[PDB]
């Protein structure tokens, strides 16, 4: 490449493994919109929650891409799988699993900033930290104070406790 | 001073304790709201009340301190004692503890009235009046209120009423 | 805490102990502030400067807390020793104060952010670089800018320099 | 009287001595002013401070008036005594003599509070300290302030300081 420069292999392979894992994201974030969409599931806030955040992952991975292309590494795409689950249960069940997610694309980032870092390569490592990094926690925050709300009213009458949420936070 | 006048010792030193009254009721406050922003509490109506509160009563000493110096007093500055607890529990738990350290503030307020009325001060006494004695009449009422309501929500199931009372009255 | 990854207890110490910073900061300027609003002192360019900065470092505060929540820590305060003079001198006395005031700041968030590099934490490294350093390196060449000017004219005639100072420049 | 209650003679002869003192006190300033408009003295914000106390003074002793009036009292004047200087030296000796003269301006008023407690005259005492007593703590902080300022640059050469403080404060 005629621009590549303190550019890695070993980035630029892991940065294509984080497209997918962004691309698998949003997957299954579409995925989890949908289920909330079913006419016997039918929570449109949950559901508009998690179509949102199928925006956002695509929307990261996009933006890894554009980072490729401009350190001069090449795009590898790899399969898809299929989200883990065809059925998300109830609201708790959903906003865990998408924590777990989002938990592992946060480890993802620092493995992959810890990497840049090894490597001595400080503009991947600012462009994590100002894209990505903050908007985990923040994100990952928002989920737990869903979570311990969700919680604080399920507990007390489930079906009841699920409509409120919905109607009141989403 | 070339501008004290009928200003008593007693009032600036009572002037100077009551600063530090405010100001210790500000970090209370401000450790309220931040204990309603933990993920594993998450009320953010609660934290939003408590904050505000902090920056009133911020606000207040700095009413008290602008005065003392008005007045040809010295403002003295002492520690400022750690609120009384890390950890504020539920809603009407953190709601009577504030009721009870704004009555203290009330307390406060009558007792310098009345140390202002025996030293013949009037300026001081139309000040308390016209700032703080009516400010804290409303502030209690209204506690007092919230009180209630939440008491007649977590009476019938708790931490539904809990999420009800910061969602519709917060 | 179901939120918390990749944030040391250590760090989480830390961030408690530069709130405490940053809170009696904010005291001290307080102080600082009022003191130049007494009649016998009367700088008023002054007293606004330091309460400017009062509210400055309260902020500071407020945002190590909300991002400690953010993390998944939790927020413990202590007593808040009173600042360290209860009189400041003339405007050279004072600035110099604020000087190592806010030399002793950076060198903390210089210690939290080694802190964090040596704990593999760059969501905290970021934060700091992004909210903190810039704005410590930037108060502190203004605060050298005014100690040089402030010095330059109550060299000449002490008083006079004082006024033209407050006046003309603050 | 039809509209006479609760208004002693001791109140309805103290409050028109007011009247008399703050004309005077309007008249002294009124004095002071055209002093500083001398083309041998020529400050300008000098007279400006002087002129408009002169038109505050008045508006006191009117508002006084109305009050006598209100209450079913009789407005009697007295000769105005001359002001008890033909010139008034320099800008701290006027600053002086100002302070002087609210310092006796507020003692009648305290003195007239006095007698309203003693009289169980709620009204009176309420009028003082919502037009008066507040007005006056706040100008002799000023004149403190502007003394305090003045003798900071008079200290280090007096003609210079002089103009300086009238160009730069008033």
């Amino acid at each position: 490449s005629q621009i590549r420069q303190n550019y890695s292999t070993e980035v630029e392979a892991a940065v294509n493994r984080l497209v997918n894992l962004y691309l698998r994201a949003s997957y299954t974030y579409l995925s989890l919109g949908f289920y909330f969409d079913r006419d016997d599931v039918a929570l449109e806030g949950v559901c508009h929650f998690f179509r949102q955040l199928a925006q956002q992952k695509r929307q990261g991975a996009e933006r890894l891409l554009k980072m490729q292309n401009q350190r001069g590494g090449r795009a590898l795409f790899q399969d898809l799988q299929k989200p883990s689950q065809d059925e998300w249960g109830t609201t708790p069940d959903a906003m865990k699993a998408a924590i777990v997610l989002e938990k592992s694309l946060n480890q993802a980032l620092l493995d992959l900033h810890a990497l840049g870092s090894a490597q001595a390569d400080p503009h991947l490592c600012d462009f994590l930290e100002s894209h990505f990094l903050d908007e985990e926690v923040k994100l990952i925050k928002k989920m737990g104070d869903h979570l311990t709300n969700i919680q604080r009213l399920v507990g007390s009458q489930a079906g009841l406790g699920e409509y409120l949420f919905e109607r009141l936070t989403l």
